[PDB]
DNA sequence: TCTTAAAATCGAAGTTAATATAAACTACATAACAGACATAAGAACAAGTTACAGACGTATTACATAAGAAAAACATAA
């Protein structure tokens, strides 16, 4: 099932690509780990999810454990390449405390 | 001017506490006493208002600590 961010963006989580409408052209390209969070941000629609359990999520399935920080810098690469806003709440902002969330719209294409 | 009648005086204090006999009836107008009512003064209960106090609740100020982000240094592979 593909998804729909914002009017703007699409996002499947079975190949993880990017499309901008605005510029159909250029495909973005993520990474594996940014791109399954997104996806595990978009199963729950604009509640908080805790950074704990989003990381367990993601990362152990994976089959091996790395540290918080890794955390960190995957959603400041998810947040640069999407463009969304340094700290303001357009798209992707992180709670303190709680977690992390999206703000978003969800489309499912199919 | 020589009798002769009036007039006046006769110690202080202290004490010193009443008497005491002797026409009737009628008519009228006025004052006084008693009862009741209304009025001015008074009291009690409740309400409005205007303010100040008392402790609680708000805003100004100075931070402790923990999460997140940037950066410098290090180890490794080409």
């Amino acid at each position: 099932m593909k998804f729909i961010l914002a009017e703007k963006f699409t996002f499947d989580p079975l190949s993880n690509t990017l499309i901008d409408k605005e510029d159909s052209e250029e495909i973005i390209r993520l990474g594996s780990n940014e791109s399954r969070i997104l996806w595990l941000l978009a199963q729950r629609p604009n509640e908080v999810i805790s950074r704990n359990d989003l990381h367990d999520f993601v990362w152990r399935e994976q089959g091996f454990e790395v540290d918080d920080s890794s955390l960190t810098q995957a959603i400041s690469t998810l947040r640069k390449m999407l463009k969304d806003s340094t700290k303001s709440p357009q798209y992707v902002k992180t709670v303190p405390k709680r977690g992390y969330q999206l703000i978003a719209r969800v489309e499912t294409v199919e």
